[PDB]
């Protein structure tokens, strides 16, 4: 299929013990795709001070359509030193590796895989 409804668990970016995918924008969107297909991915909401705590390159979920059965379609879009590759609508969140950490939600996406 295009795209795959997931249930991502919103993780507190004090919690997250994996604070990034990998060293190059490739690499990050490549650990991403696979996590998420692996049902091993988290989301991190951003807010003022919570994108220098987790490390470059970043992964944001971006709106990409204004929700089939509560899932928001997204898209990944990769950031490294202020440039991003790809283009989308609003960031829902930055994408981390989930190895245990308590959610405090599930954000419902629908993504383009």
């Amino acid at each position: 299929k295009t795209h795959v409804q997931l249930s991502l668990p919103v993780l507190q970016v004090r919690d997250v013990l994996v604070r990034g995918f990998g060293d190059s924008v490739e690499e990050v969107l490549s650990e991403a795709r696979q996590h998420l297909k692996d049902g091993t991915c988290g989301l991190v909401e951003v807010e003022k001070g919570v994108l220098p705590q987790l490390e470059q390159p970043y992964v944001f979920i971006k709106r990409s359509d204004a929700a089939p059965h509560g899932h928001v379609m997204v898209e990944l879009v990769a950031e490294l030193e202020g440039i991003q590759y790809g283009r989308s609508g609003e960031t829902l969140g930055v994408l981390v590796p989930h190895v245990g950490e308590i959610p405090v939600a599930y954000r419902k996406v629908l993504l383009r895989k």
